[PDB]
């Protein structure tokens, strides 16, 4: 495997968005993933609608909207309904609003997804690097998450019980440390323009690997 992946280095990656006082964390990091296969498959970079997401994948996804959701069942709400808007054509608005679709405005499809073993970072990096980006859910509870400006994120408070939807772009060593690159949800003032380098075979650290999901069309 490579040594490390940068998926934004092919074009992969939208830019980072700004969920606002909505919890569609879930949702993004949803689209994140979708967006880099419909790059991969099209040739195309595409934002992909987190409203869609918020709005429609709802009670029937064990969704609630901005009061949080799942990766996976996101991607199963896009398979069953066919499609996915673009992100333009159904602009996100931080609110639970009612279900908007129209396949006019579709821009994504998904056909499957796959959930990776429980904490296995190994397999984790050959997903990264052999797939493309993958949803992941971290513990970001931690006030030094908040504040985190730059080099790789190590926080010995941090646990496996995770609460934040976000998307593994990458990996990679800096200065000695292994870290997973991840691409969040909170605007470009957060971290490094809305990035997070987190700590790497560090013991499933914050629970990066503990829930990872790709989808493919
Ligand atoms: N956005 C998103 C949130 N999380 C979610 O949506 C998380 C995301 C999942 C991803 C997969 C692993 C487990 C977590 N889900 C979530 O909260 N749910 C799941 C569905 O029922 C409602 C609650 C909303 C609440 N969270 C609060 C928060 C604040 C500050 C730091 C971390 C988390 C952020």
């Amino acid at each position: 495997l490579p040594d490390s992946v940068d998926w934004r280095e092919k074009g992969c990656v939208t830019e980072v968005k700004y969920q606002g006082s909505c919890g569609a964390c879930w949702a993004f990091s949803a689209v994140g993933a979708l967006e880099a296969q419909l790059k991969l498959k099209t040739g195309k970079l595409v934002s992909l609608s987190a409203q869609n997401l918020v709005d429609c994948s709802t009670e029937k996804y064990g969704n609630k909207g901005c009061n949080g959701g799942f990766m996976t069942t996101a991607f199963q709400y896009i398979i069953d309904n066919k499609g996915i808007d673009s992100d333009a054509s159904y602009p996100y608005k931080a609110m639970d609003q009612k279900c908007q679709y129209d396949s006019k405005y579709r821009a994504a499809t998904c056909s499957k997804y796959t959930e990776l073993p429980y904490g296995r970072e190994d397999v984790l990096k050959e997903a990264v690097a052999n797939k493309g980006p993958v949803s992941v859910g971290v513990d970001a509870r931690h006030p030094s998450f908040f504040l985190y400006r730059s080099g790789v994120y190590y926080e010995p408070s941090c646990t496996q019980n995770v609460n934040h939807g976000v998307l593994v772009v990458g990996y990679g060593d800096l200065n000695g440390k292994e870290y997973w690159l991840v691409k969040n949800s909170w605007g470009h003032n957060f971290g490094e323009e809305g990035y997070i380098r987190m700590a790497r075979n560090k013991g499933n650290h914050c629970g990066i690997a503990s829930f990872p999901s790709y989808p493919e069309i």
